[PDB]
C-alpha cells in the first residue's frame, strides 16, 4: 500500500487482480477505508483510491457531474474497461452519477450511507472561515441537489449492492430501501448498530458482506 501521485492524479494503490475504485466523502481522510484497503487485495482485488478535486475545480466548476467525469477521466487513464465503484456520503452520489454517465465502464456498484436522494470537527469549521471553499461547498451541495438521482434510478442496469447502517442519522434508511425500490438489480444489507461510515465502524461485517455479494456475482 503506497500513494501514488501520475500526473494530476493523487491516488491511493493496493493490490493487483480485479480494480475497486473508490469515493469517498468530503468529511473523508483516507483512514475511512484502512478496512477495505487491508481486506479486499489480499482476496485477489485491486483498491484504488483518487483524490477528486473538490475544492480545487477553478473558481467555478464545481459540480457533481464535474466529479463524476473526473472519474471517467481517471479510469480511462488507468486503462480499464470495467471497474468497481465504491462509495460513502457524496463519493456515493459521484459514483452514481458516473454510472448513470458512463455505465459501459462499471462493472458493479456499491453504495454505503450514501446521498443523491469525532475530531472531523476541526474540518467543518475548516468550511465556515476558508472562506473561499465555503462558497464551493455551497456550490457542491447545490449541484448535489439539483442533480437527483431518484429519476434516474428506475433503470441504471447495473448490479447495485446497498450496504447501510442499522441507525444511520445522516443518510436515515428510508433512503437506503428508496433506492432498493427503483434500482432494477440492486441488493441491500444492514449492518446493526451501525451509522454513517459502515466501512468506519464495522469494517469487518462490511467486508464479508461485500465479499459474499462479490462471490454470488463473481465480481
Amino acid at each position: 500500500d503506497h500513494l501514488k501521485q501520475e500526473g494530476k492524479f493523487t491516488y491511493l494503490e493496493k493490490g493487483e487482480g480485479t480494480p475497486i475504485v473508490i469515493l469517498h466523502g468530503l468529511m473523508g481522510g483516507l483512514s475511512n477505508f484502512d478496512g477495505v484497503i487491508d481486506y479486499f487485495p489480499e482476496k485477489g482485488y485491486k483498491v484504488l483510491i483518487p483524490e477528486l478535486p473538490l475544492y480545487s475545480m477553478s473558481l467555478l466548476k464545481t459540480s457533481v457531474g464535474t466529479f463524476a467525469r473526473y472519474l471517467k477521466e481517471f479510469v480511462d487513464f488507468k486503462g480499464y474497461e470495467n471497474v468497481i465503484l465504491l462509495g460513502n456520503s457524496l463519493g456515493g452520489h459521484i459514483a452514481l452519477l458516473a454510472t448513470k454517465m458512463f455505465p459501459e465502464i462499471v462493472q458493479a456498484l456499491v453504495i454505503t450511507g450514501s446521498s443523491g436522494l469525532k475530531e472531523i470537527v476541526d474540518e467543518v469549521y475548516e468550511t465556515v472561515s476558508d472562506r473561499n471553499k465555503l462558497v464551493k461547498t455551497l456550490a457542491i451541495a447545490k449541484s448535489a441537489i439539483r442533480h437527483n438521482m431518484a429519476k434516474d434510478l428506475p433503470k441504471m442496469k447495473t448490479p447495485t449492492c446497498i450496504i447501510w447502517g442499522k441507525n444511520d442519522n445522516v443518510t436515515p434508511p428510508e433512503v437506503a430501501e428508496d433506492f432498493k425500490r427503483l434500482l432494477p438489480d440492486a441488493d441491500l444489507y444492514w449492518i446493526d448498530k451501525c451509522g454513517h461510515a459502515a466501512m468506519m465502524e464495522h469494517p469487518e461485517e462490511f467486508n464479508q458482506l461485500l465479499h459474499e455479494w462479490f462471490k454470488e456475482r463473481d465480481f
